[PDB]
């Protein structure tokens, strides 16, 4: 929360937007009939609705503040699911088009429209929960359980996903889920609304990636399809038990009696055994032995040095770009490119500050020897470190891509699509690199403090680039 702002404005704004969404889907229903013009009109109208929706929900989460990250996260996941299901309806319409109601495809389309209606209701309830600290818990739990129910629904659909996930990342998901349900039972003991919602968000991230990655990994071709049949089977039951634990979570919060508590505990360990079934299937399916190439430390400082050098070089090779008044290369002579270039240079400086703060945080981490004498810490921090290194190499790539964005803006780009794509992916890349940093980080350590300072610097860089780009070409 910054400045003297308050949330109620956002509350009502998203209220209006949710209404508008209701009529947007209602109209697009019949817009399935007609020619492309009417349907596209209502499509783009919905587009604008969800756009201002995203904006106002962003500012509402900002209104919520850092104090309770859980509320922002849960509502943003809600609006995320809303948007994705919107896209689901959009794609189906794009398919289920030019066919009158009798078509099974458009029949499914109507059903999906009703499903989106339910999703909108869910989002309404999410807003309700956003209003009151009094009872966020049960409603977050609901959102959670119907959420996972519809991922189940996706799972019952035999479909080809993008990739087939690695069994090792998948089994990391498995163990994360076991510790997750450990925390879940812990919170059930706690009977604390804030702990409830935090655990809920923990679920909607962890178990979601769990079950999906189960799907992709099983869907790997070369492995014996019986292996994946067993994997999908066991994942079905694990989802079932996850749901059952969730249900008993609801009951326990309503019914603090110990009977439901011990029931939930035992059910959780049943589910843990099922998770071990997934684990055994996963180790069965993986046909390879060695995973960790190099120790997390040495690679971490290779990352530190390389990223520091890369971003200082990026700042320098951006400084050698100057705001120039030539229209032959810079196809638009508007001073907005001047403003953008100055902002981009500031962004380079912010990214340099970011790599320095990350360097300091990493140095502190390796100074404590957080990589751990235990081999378990060796491997887990190895994968942490390698992911963070990928993150840093790709943010170096993003900063460079910013460098070529600036150089081409000097050369003239005039179709700001590539430039803004680059800027946005810089923002997201920085985000994920910070995330990799924040892994298992003692919150009140000064390393995290200056690291988050530099992260905020780059976030202001992201805001500045966003505002310039929307300003750019009006």
């Amino acid at each position: 929360r910054e400045g003297a702002e308050t949330f109620a404005d956002h509350r009502e704004g998203i209220l209006k937007t949710a209404k508008v969404l209701v009529e947007d889907t209602k109209v697009l229903v019949q817009n399935a009939a007609g020619s492309q013009e009417k349907l596209a009109q209502a499509a783009q109208s919905s587009v604008a609705t969800i756009t201002r929706l995203a904006d106002v929900v962003k500012l509402g989460a900002a209104s919520l503040g850092a104090e309770d990250p859980e509320t922002q996260v849960v509502l943003i996941n809600a609006v995320k699911d809303v948007a994705k299901a919107l896209g689901d309806l959009i794609s189906a319409t794009k398919a289920a088009a030019g066919k009158v109601g009798d078509d099974p495809a458009v029949w499914q389309l109507k059903n999906s429209a009703k499903v989106m209606v339910t999703n909108v209701t869910s989002l309404l309830k999410t807003v309700k929960a956003v209003e009151d600290e009094a009872t966020k818990g049960t409603r977050a739990l609901e959102a959670t359980t119907e959420h996972i129910r519809q991922e189940l629904a996706v799972f019952c659909s035999p479909e080809p996903p993008a990739k087939t996930s690695t069994p090792e990342d998948f089994i990391r998901m498995t163990k994360g889920i076991t510790m997750a349900t450990a925390k879940a039972v812990a919170a059930g003991n706690s009977c604390r609304q804030e702990d409830v919602i935090a655990t809920a968000n923990l679920s909607r991230r962890a178990i979601a990636d769990m079950l999906r990655a189960c799907k992709e990994a099983a869907f790997h071709p070369e492995v014996a399809p019986d292996v994946r049949l067993r994997a999908l089977h066991y994942g079905r039951e694990c989802a079932n038990g996850y749901l059952e634990l969730l249900d008993h979570v609801l009951l326990t919060l309503q019914k603090p009696n110990p009977d439901l508590k011990q029931q939930l505990t035992g059910h959780s360990k049943r589910v843990a055994g099922s998770v071990t079934e997934l684990i055994q299937a996963a180790e069965a399916m993986k046909g390879t032995e060695w995973v960790d190439p190099e120790d997390p430390t040495v690679i971490a400082e290779n990352e530190l040095l390389g990223a520091a050098a890369a971003i200082e070089a990026a700042a320098k090779k951006l400084e050698q770009l100057k705001p120039r008044a030539k229209p032959k290369e810079a196809d638009e002579s508007l001073n907005f490119e001047e403003q953008i270039l100055e902002a981009v240079k500031s962004i380079a400086a912010a990214t340099s500050a970011l790599v320095k703060a990350a360097s300091a945080a990493q140095r502190e981490l390796v100074a404590q020897g957080k990589v751990g004498a235990i081999p378990a810490n060796a491997l887990d921090d190895g994968q942490w470190s390698q992911g963070l290194i990928s993150a840093a190499r790709m943010v170096a790539a993003a900063t460079n891509n910013l460098c070529e964005a600036a150089n081409a803006a000097v050369q003239g780009h005039a179709s700001q699509e590539k430039l803004i794509s680059s800027a946005k992916q810089v923002a997201a890349s920085t985000a994920q690199l910070l995330v990799a940093c924040k892994v298992k980080a003692d919150q009140d350590s000064e390393a995290m403090k200056r690291l988050q300072a530099a992260g905020n610097a780059v976030k202001r860089a992201s805001d500045n680039l966003v505002k310039a780009a929307q300003k750019a070409a009006a």
